[PDB]
């Protein structure tokens, strides 16, 4: 368990935690099928030495992982845990996606996180 998300991160520049309305939020991946469109975003916080010499938090990043993969590969869909939010497209199956898995940066670039037309990013969220 030393995983890389298949996608680039969503950066939280605002004060609200990430959330999506039911049916929205699964990044587009042409190498996946309708049954696979389900997973979670996990908040990844980073700290840095600021200009004044004090440690400070950077804007949190949220990375998507297919259900049954990634840092919370053992969590069932819908499990309540701080820093974890769930997303699923209509018709997705609630089964682990080991056949998609996570990405190896040695042989695959991250896929730029894109969401379909009818879905906008929540307040304070940016796909950098």
């Amino acid at each position: 368990n030393n995983t890389a998300s298949w996608f680039t991160a969503l950066t939280q520049h605002g004060k609200e935690d990430l959330k999506f309305p039911r049916g929205q939020g699964v990044p587009i991946n042409t190498n996946s099928s309708p049954d696979d469109q389900i997973g979670y975003y996990r908040r990844a916080t980073r700290r840095i030495r600021g200009g004044d010499g004090k440690m400070k938090d950077l804007s949190p990043r949220w990375y998507f992982y297919y259900l049954g993969t990634g840092p919370e590969a053992g969590l069932p869909y819908g499990a309540n845990k701080d820093g974890i939010i769930w997303v699923a497209t209509d018709g997705a199956l609630n089964t682990p996606k080991d056949h998609i898995g996570t990405r190896n940066p040695a042989n695959n670039a991250a896929i730029v996180l894109q969401l379909p037309q009818g879905t906008t990013l929540p307040k304070g969220f940016y796909a950098e």
